[PDB]
């Protein structure tokens, strides 16, 4: 028998859509994610012989990747960047040979990336869809807005609508019902499996504490899924495969041979040279072309040496065999103690691979190829395991998450949900398409204000600032519509403005909020 | 055989000393910690028949508790508060009976607290010292300033000086060498055990990942200490006893019968009534007298019901038996799989008990009494276990922590450490007591700038604001002294100002920075 390795990547970005501007600072997050992570995954799926991988692509992120104005902006961003790449291959010619060499790597690579983007007429969802069809990739949905559902457990209508909207949104893009779901922050509370069952969801992921703190602990601990009484399968995180293994402070990515994130030519190159690749404001930002390796544990960032991609590859080769040997060792020990095949569930934030850690997808590819050769280990997707397992225990998971004033926001959320439900029931049978448009945008506004991102975020250079500004912006938009509706004075131009800027789920139906609960 | 339960409380606050003001906002953190957590622990140690508990009291916190100007300010704060308590027992008389009843609880309780403080001539360290002498309490030290040591691993001089200064500071207050140490954030890197051995430290605590990710995993996992090759014992966190069990979102403290933190009369009572118990600025803040229970998962905080302390006690009784039954169950399972007694290591932030969770120390007391009666379980301190264990495996822990630009700060830290070392060696043999005073305050300034608190803090209502302001303030003070020294123009009045405001380790000796490493 072989141990089963289930690698899970969580691919999420908040819905950030600013069509009122031509370059916006927080739309670059999306572009870096596409360049650094999503397309290099595609490249890696194409190049590798075989893999098995499960991932989320959250509805906000599907809605952005499919938006053909973002695709146009990305294409223009990629050209600006290939232009810079060229400027850089000449300017580097008389500088360090490593630095010169990298600039040419960067030119070829960026060309390759934009070319893959073009292969798919700029919808890279089509690429992910195509790997799902092979069965090598398994893509799960997420709640509609990546709201943290345990915060809203007293408002089952918004919770279940969060789920349904995600499910339908996935169907729309993927042309297939989702089988599994990733809850934002693994936020799970008791009873939530019922709504998942109502939504025809087959499996979700929980934190380890969901099994440890259950009334009776699952017999095989976190190394086999359980089935809830409702028939929904839960997969618990292997805490031995935690966040720390990917830490720069203590894990593989902190290796001195790896590319340094916080050195970039947008901070180093002379201002007149670099002007129209930074912010139009004139402020220095990251470009994506970076020449230094981490070098050492020094606090003196000026002492950083130039990146050598061959040593970097030597590091991934070592790390990938370290991790392999650790999983084989863990598998063998578990088989011997358990008597059935362990399934080792290891979820990571997607951007950790290729974005925070430049060499991450290279690592992923080498680890897959190694697991493929291993006689102790098999890659599985999560739907393969639910389709294959015969013994599975039945258990109920404990409230939990994978977890890490300011209450003007909360009482406003409370009133918005309460009002949204009232009005959805009140206008359930309306055929007025203006009232419907209004109610539909109210729900979008409400969902947009629920993003966990704006609350206790995974915002890189975010800072509780653009975030609480985001939340209040959507609260205010919702209240404006509420006021126009409640008083006969629907303002059609404002409504169209809102429909345009906050365009997330075009197919939504406010009537989701009028359904029964409990 | 019985399972061994090792409860660990981490008691830390940053050094915040503002003698230039008469009330300062961030000196109230200390007062709430004393009132809500440190004295009620003392009360609980006195009242319980028997307990075993290990805790840190970090050097910044010992230095504040012993400062007899803070003790005077606390005494005056406690009287202001007992005065408010009295105003409240009358004003409540015709309001809800729960609310009236609580106000009288609050009067008696605050009187009791200030009275314990007086029992000890206002040094409550004397109380903690007295329980260490019984052997029921074990108090470990921490690095001098709760700096995160893996950030500084390339500067072994500052690392080892962080350790030594803590060790000596503990000796000064406790009149005993410390046997164990708690590293800030369990930040551990390979080699750090050597410096601990050099400092005569017998045991430290690491994160679970320190064992899981070791070259060979410890045979008994996290349920027995290991000994490093250097002879230093490491105790790994039981991840089944994690932070989540004390979560308000998913754990016991979130029970609707428990006292609500974010309702306080300083926000509710009328302004003219409440004026001289809030900020002198006139801004509303917490008073410490709070009348509501959590009530429900509602986002509508206005719907909160009044606190009933008897139901709250019924909740602690249930929770304490839940936790007991979970630890007995875990013990029995482990004994049967291991063949020796497990030691279950469960560390918590101290303020989680009594401060975030009002009923926390009550819970602690009931859990101890229950464990005391249990036939499956024994309370142990960490020094009891190192003194008792005969089989212990030898292993080397992996880099790890219990873990969760902006680089002007870093290059300044780099230069300050580098300069501090130079000058400590250069003036090693000086007998000039002015140069010595200067060098001694430079080191304080440097250490104060290293506080992890100011970096990725455990700041409640802190916000990366008072924090980076703190860091830069100490950087600037250090550079001022550096400049005066390097140029002959030591400014004695400024130096005395610094000695007064930043008075942390009076006994320090800058020569710690001139020692060998490696």
């Amino acid at each position: 028998m072989r141990g089963k390795i289930l690698i899970f990547l969580h691919a999420h970005l908040p819905y950030v859509h600013h069509p009122e501007y031509d370059h916006f600072l927080e739309e670059r997050w999306l572009f870096e994610a596409i360049t650094e992570t999503y397309i290099p995954l595609l490249m890696m799926f194409d190049e590798i012989e075989d893999f098995r991988l499960t991932m989320s692509i959250t509805p906000p992120l599907m809605e952005m990747l499919s938006s053909r104005d973002l695709q146009e902006k990305y294409e223009r961003h990629m050209e600006k960047l290939i232009e810079l790449a060229n400027k850089e291959v000449e300017r580097t010619k008389k500088e360090h040979p490593l630095k010169h060499k990298m600039a040419k790597f960067y030119r070829e690579h960026f060309e390759k990336i934009l070319n893959v983007f073009r292969s798919y007429d700029g919808n890279i969802l089509e690429g992910f869809k195509k790997y799902q069809e092979t069965g090598k990739l398994e893509i799960v949905t997420c709640n509609a807005t990546h709201a943290f559902l345990p915060l809203y457990q007293m408002y089952p209508e918004v919770v279940n609508a969060q789920i349904t909207v995600g499910v339908k949104n996935y169907e729309k893009h993927m042309k297939k019902h989702p089988r599994g779901i990733w809850l934002a922050e693994c936020g799970y509370y008791q009873g939530l499996d019922l709504y998942l069952a109502q939504n025809n969801v087959e499996y979700f992921f929980v934190d380890s504490h969901a099994f440890w703190f259950a009334d009776e602990q699952p017999r095989y601990g976190v190394y086999r899924p359980i089935m809830t009484p409702s028939g929904v399968f839960a997969f618990a995180r292997d805490p031995e495969s935690s966040e720390q293994v990917w830490s720069a402070a203590v894990g593989y990515p902190g290796d001195p041979r790896y590319r340094e994130f916080y050195r970039d030519i947008g901070f180093d190159r002379e201002m007149e040279y670099i002007k129209d690749y930074i912010d139009p404001s004139g402020v220095r930002i990251n470009t994506g072309i970076k020449y230094h390796r981490i070098t050492s544990k020094s606090l003196d960032a000026s002492q950083k040496e130039y990146y050598d991609i061959d040593l970097a590859m030597e590091a991934v080769e070592e790390h990938a065999r370290d991790f392999l040997h650790k999983k084989e060792s863990q598998a063998r020990r578990l088989m011997d103690i358990m008597g059935v095949e362990p399934v080792i569930v290891a979820p990571f934030d997607a951007e950790l691979f290729g974005h925070w850690w430049f060499e991450g997808v290279f690592f992923l590819k080498r680890f897959f190829e190694l697991v493929n050769e291993s006689k102790d280990l098999k890659l599985v997707t999560a739907s393969e395991v639910i389709d294959t397992l015969e013994e599975v225990q039945i258990a109920t998971p404990a409230d939990s998450s994978w977890g890490a004033t300011n209450d003007w926001i909360y009482r406003h959320l409370h009133e918005m949900i309460e009002r949204m439900i009232d009005l959805s029931k009140k206008y359930y049978n309306s055929s007025d398409p203006l009232v419907e448009r209004v109610l539909n945008q109210m729900l979008r506004e409400l969902f947009l204000a629920q993003s966990s991102d704006w609350a206790f975020i995974m915002t890189t250079r975010t800072s509780v600032q653009y975030a609480e500004n985001r939340t209040k912006l959507h609260i205010k938009r919702f209240l404006n519509l509420y006021d126009q509706l409640v008083s006969g004075r629907i303002d059609e131009e404002m409504l169209r403005y809102y429909e345009w800027t906050d365009a997330i789920f075009p197919e939504i139906n406010f009537r989701v909020m009028a359904r029964d609960v409990i």
